Parts: structure tokens; sequence; C-alpha cells
DNA sequence: TGTACAGTGACAAATTATCTGTCGTCGG
DNA sequence: ACAACGACATATAATTAGTCACTGTACATCTACGATACGTAGCGGCCG
DNA sequence: TGTACAGTGACTAATTATATGTCGTTGT
DNA sequence: CGGCCGCTACGTATC
């Protein structure tokens, strides 16, 4: 290869053997050139051979032979390769696994080692700090390496199966994984609840927020059946939240790319994406999804830092009013987060463009204008019970609750596949296999229920007390093991309750 | 030691649960040789010139008389009263 | 130092008028014949300013020369490296 | 090619207290 | 006779190991645990 | 006046690759 | 007396 090399920041010195070297350029006579160096031998305070070996280190490297080049011991350490190689190797050893061994404790080590073998110098702690002092710096360096980024219209986001998905339009590819919100939110009354789950929804071609959910809710397939539908339908907010321009942004992904976590990885997500026809894909490592993860960054960076009962990135940063300094309850959040993805987010510059708004690409990224799927399509989100039989009597029995069906004792003895909504388990869809096809059968209702509505969390809840309490199993006795629990408090009710007044909003 | 959690979360070694070894009798094993042995002998800061202990002993009005075993049954709770 | 001390050859000197600078670095003026007193300048662009005097704490009344303290500092040394 | 917002070096322009001429005034 | 290069000796700052006074930051109850999913096994009721 | 250990500027001693003379040798 | 079929319970994995 090519092997250049240039001197700079010359002058301290070495200008005078620069003022030097100017004036002896050139041979002009054997008689004159040696008058040239015995004059120079002035402005050096230095004998004939000296100026003679000056200008031949000129010859043979140019500038940088008037430095002084640095000796060939610099980095080499005088101890000895023993304790070079005993210090290197003990630090190394002991900040192995869930150890950390400092430097001075490599010293006690050291003087260990010497006094066995009887040595009388064994490296000093100033000695030892500097021969592990590359090592150190390499583990810094190591930690702070930058990664350059997608440059220009052109993108291709690596799958766990090693596949790489080519990002071609708006809607192509949409991505999703949920976190923590870092503010302590209050009830109704006041009285401190959790700090919400925030999930978000981002086409990867744009990179605009096509859809949310914000609640006290847990992370589960249910909380992604809802960003999904919020994200795919077209948006309604009231005047109530200040919109002063419209999310105008909906429709169905092509391909769904997330974490693994169990919400995902899920018959449930697996049933919505065969029915929706997009395909699930497996995120690589959490530093491929930078879509879905860095807009949480910037929402703790321009949102959620400025608000009352904010609590830090970690608890190390935790002010420590956050308990005391609470005020926002989960209806309040909404409609500031809402207004922040509406009229600031999606309509900030796309940054890999610089002359784009996230929402103007998504738009003119469209290779067509979709149309709205009705509301009613979306029973796609219904959880499915693939194998359970129809009883004689036309009858279904499912979480402790039995059903009866218009057509269903036509079918006693088979197999049915059941639809059916976790927020309302009273009513029940029945599909059938015909022809190796579903077809629909009837709409099951809860008998003695019709009139009544429950959440499968709350059947669940009832069924556990029930099973413990020792009592029958049937319809109302589950509603009994309700009512009461009901009218008779604990922080998930107490948060359900604030959730349900921000989704009756929603109607 | 083996199993180190780091001094908060925010250090804490992946493989801490992954990396745990030591029963209960072998960290006290190691601890008490740790005191006995090494924490007790260093030099006292603000002073240099003693070891810990030896200002311990060094510093006391008086030998201390010892107090038998069965007189520390004074550490046993009261129960304010009962009444037969 | 908090209070406005400051440490010069192990001793601690306690300032005058100092104590609102704490967390501020100053510099510092002596005459070795008598280290009992010191003068404390501030810095700035082109100047040291002169800010106040500061006195020795918890040594003997009897006058402390720069050698005598440089003596005690190695009289600790010494008997510190026998353990 | 992970990612995108806030903080930070590097450079340019308008304003003002400060350094320089030139002249006038006063003292030795 | 003049200039350039090597042998040999001699003095020299760069580099590393060591020592010392001043200072930064942890000790100050605290992440194993909660919330989803799948995958497999079990309990009695109903039928042969 | 919290409290005491690990890391850090500031200075010094031992070692060495390197710059300087001085002379011998060779080319011109 | 023996076998088959809904609703619970334990074990494992991941954010
Ligand atoms: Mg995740």
């Amino acid at each position: 290869l090519e092997k250049n090399v240039i001197a700079t920041q010359l002058s301290e010195e070495a200008q005078v053997k620069l003022e030097v070297i100017q004036s002896l350029l050139e041979p002009c006579d054997r008689t004159t050139y040696g008058q040239k160096l015995r004059e120079a031998a002035e402005k050096l305070n230095v004998s004939l051979r000296t100026v003679q070996r000056l200008v031949k280190n000129w010859e043979q490297d140019g500038l940088v032979g008037l430095t002084q080049t640095s000796r060939a011991d610099k980095g080499k350490h005088r101890i000895g390769e023993f304790w070079e190689n005993f210090i290197t190797k003990t630090y190394k050893e002991g900040n192995k696994g869930s150890k950390r061994m400092t430097p001075k404790q490599v010293a006690l080590r050291v003087e260990a080692k010497a006094r066995e073998l009887k040595d009388s110098k064994p490296p000093n702690y100033k000695t030892v700090l500097r021969v592990l002092a590359p090592i150190l710096e390499k583990q810094q360096k190591a930690k702070s390496i930058r990664s350059p980024g997608w440059r220009g219209t052109t993108l291709s986001v690596k799958t766990r199966e090693g596949k790489d998905l080519s990002v071609d339009y708006s809607n192509h590819v949409w991505q999703c994984d949920h976190t923590r919100v870092d503010v302590l939110l209050v009830d109704q009354h006041g009285e401190i609840l959790s700090r919400p789950w925030l999930t978000t929804v981002i086409d990867t071609y744009s990179r605009c927020i096509m859809g949310i959910n914000l609640g006290f809710d847990a992370p589960s397939s249910g909380v992604v059946a809802l960003a999904l539908r919020h994200a795919i339908l077209p948006k309604r907010y009231g005047s109530e939240y200040k919109l002063h321009c419209e999310w105008g942004t909906y429709g169905k992904p092509e391909h769904f790319y997330t974490d693994g976590g169990k919400d995902f990885r899920s018959n449930h997500l697996s049933q919505i994406g065969a029915q929706l026809g997009f395909v699930c894909h497996l995120r690589d490592r959490p530093s491929e999804g930078g879509v879905v993860e860095r807009p949480f960054k910037t929402l703790n960076d321009q949102l959620f830092s400025t608000l009352p009962g904010y609590t830090g990135s970690n608890v190390q940063e935790r002010p420590e009013d956050a308990e005391k300094d609470a005020r926002l309850t989960l209806r309040e959040l909404e409609q500031l987060l809402v207004r922040y993805i509406v009229d600031r987010y999606n309509q900030s510059i796309d940054a890999r463009m610089g002359d784009q708004t996230r929402f103007e690409r998504w738009e003119a990224g469209l290779p067509t204008v979709p149309v709205p799927i009705p509301e009613r399509d979306l029973d796609i989100c219904l959880m499915k019970q693939s194998r359970r039989t129809v009883q004689r009597g036309g009858c279904l029995q499912f979480q402790n609750l039995m059903y009866r069906g218009e057509y269903l004792a036509g079918y006693a003895g088979e197999t049915v596949n059941l639809r059916f909504d976790p927020r309302d388990i009273t009513t029940i869809l029945v599909y059938r296999q015909e022809n190796n096809q579903e077809v629909f059968l009837t709409r099951a209702h809860a008998q003695g229920l019709e009139t009544e509505q429950l959440a499968l969390d709350e059947a669940e809840a009832a069924s556990r007390r029930l099973r413990t309490a020792g009592k029958t199993i049937s319809n109302q006795s589950l509603l009994q093991e309700v009512v009461d629990r009901d009218a008779l408090k604990e922080r998930q009710k107490l948060e359900q309750t604030v959730l349900r007044s921000a989704a009756v909003d929603e109607s």
C-alpha cells in the first residue's frame, strides 16, 4: 500500500533547523557549500558533523527529519514480561463474570505473588495502573462506538430469519413494541395510581405514528389488538383534544415487525394476521427496531419530562418529588399525548430526508388510496376457541359459562370454532367447518344473561373466587360472584375505572 | 465474589443470577476472616499512627469484666404484664 | 471546602471572609519562614486579586515554618510505612 | 445503514468599551 | 586538499516505576419480580 | 467539622535509545 | 367396571 507521512506543529525548535536547511537547498560548489555549513554552525551551536547529519536526515525523510523522533522504548515497560503478563491476566480474570476487580486489588495480587516468589521489586501500584491503562481505554472506546444510518430512500429491515424486508412504500412494514411512560398518574380523586403503558404502531417507510394505545393495562395480545384497530381504522377526535391538524392516517399493513414478546409471538396475533392478510416478522435485536424504540426517547425529551409527576428514565435519576407532585389523570395525559402526535410529531421533518414531514411522506408514499374497512369487519380481532364441541341439548360450555344458539341443537356431537370478545363474553359467534372452510352458524348467548355484560377477566375472577368458595357452577352463580365484588378499593379495579372512563369518552 | 450484583440495578452484572455459588456459611467464613485479619488490622484514618484494634485496646478506661453468657438473658423480650 | 477551608502541607486553614467561595478554586501565597497564616487570591483574566487571609487550625501556638511542616508530614509517612 | 432529538464545536455579523491620532490647554 | 560516512566513545532527555498530598464519590432498605403467552397434565361427569 | 478508600495531578529516581564529538577511512 | 370429554393446575419462555 501507499505509506506517506506529514509533519505538523513543526516550529518550536524546528524553525531554526528549517532556516538552516533553507540556507542549504543547493550544492552550489564544493568550495562554497562547506562555507554555508560552517556558517549554519553559528545558528545551531553545533559542529560540522551535526549539520551534515541534519542535511542527511532532511534529504531522506523531508520535514519530519527536522523533528526529534520518539525513543524506541516509548510504550514498553521495564518491569519484565513476567510481571506484565501477570498484571494483565490478573485484571482480566478478576473482571470475569460478575467480578469487578479494581487495579488496586490487582496490585494486592501482585504483592501476594511477589511475596511467594521472594521478589524484592514487585511493580508499584502506580505502574499497575499504567500497565492496565491501554486495556481500560479499549473498553471505554468499545462502549462509545457510533453507527451511521440509513441514508436516502432505501431501507432493508433485518429479521431473526436472516431475511431482510425491503421497505418500498407506505404501509409495507408496520412496527410495534411497548414501554412505560415516565409520569405517575392519579385517579379522578387525586390519589396515586401507577405509570401508564404506551404502545405505538409506526409505518417504516414514512416513520409516521400510525396509531397508539395508552392505559394502566398490561402488555397483552389484547393491547396489541387494540393498537392494531386504532392504527387501521380512520381516526376521530373531538374538540376537547383542541387539534389544529388531522391524524389523517389509516389502512392495513402488508407486514408487521416486532420484538419477541409473548403479545406478538402468540396464536391471537397469528389469527389476526391471517384474517387481515399481514405477515408477522421477528426483530433480530433491539437495535434493529429503532423506528419503534426512538419515538419513546423523543417523547421523554419533548413531552413527558416537562409534565408534573415525572419519574426519570431510571431510578438513579428519579426526581424525589415524583410521588408528591403527581397531578394528571389518564384522560389528561391522553389529551396531551394525542395532541403532541397530531400537531407536532407527525408534522416534523423526516430526519433521513430533511425536506418532507413524516405525514407528508406517508400520504405521498401510498401506492394507492386504500378503502376504509367496515368497523364490523374488525371482528377479526375476536379471540378463537379452536376445538370446543357441541353438547346434546344444543349447548356449549366455556370459561364456566353455558351458551345456547339458534340452530345449535342441529349439531350436537360436532366441533365448532368460537369467536368471542374478551370485553364482552355474554355472546359467542359460532363458526363450523364445512367443505374444509369456516361457515358462519349462529350468535350463541349465555342463557339468562342476555340482558347482562361480562368481560373475560370478570368471569375469570368470579370463577377463581367461586372455585375457592366451594359453590356450584352456573351462569347466575358466576354473576352472583361478580355483583358483590362489583358493589363493595383495589388498585387494579381503581385503574380499570379510570381506563373505562377514557373508553367511555371514546364512544 | 461470584454472584456480585453491583451497587444498584444500573451496575447489575447480567450474569449475577447465572454466577451465584456461595452458601451463607461460606460468605460468613470470608467476611469474618476479612474483619479479623484485614479490616480491624488496617491503619485508623483521622490518626495514621495506630491500628484500629490497637486504638480500641489502648483506648479502654479499664479491662472490661466479661459477662457470663447466661446473663445475656437480659436480651429476652418482656411482655410488660400478664395477670396470674 | 465548606465553611471556607483550604488544605496546605496537611494542615487545615480557615479563611476570614472565605465562606462564600466554597467549591471555587483559589490560589495562595505564604512566607516559608512562617505558614501559620496564608494569603488567598482569587484568579481572573490577567490578574490574581487578594481575597482574604486564612489561618492554620489545630496546631501548636509556636509559629510554624514550612520546613517544619514538611518534617511533620514525613514523620507520619514513615510511621505509616512501618505497617 | 438503528435512530432521531438535544447539546456542542466551528464560523460569521452587529454592538460597544477601549486603544490611537490630532489638536487644544495648562504647567514648569 | 575538501567533503561524506562509519567506529568508538561520551553526555543527554524520554520513558517508566515509585512516592506523596489533595480530591471524588459511595455508605447511607431495595430489582428479583410482575405480566402475558404456550405446552402439558389432571378431576370428575357422562356414556358404554 | 459526617466518613474513609480508590483514583489522580505533581514531583523524583533508575534505565535506555539517542544526539554530539573526535578520529579513522574513503571518494572526489 | 372401564373409557372418553369439557374446565383447572403446573411447568416453561419472554418483555
Ligand atoms: Mg419489547
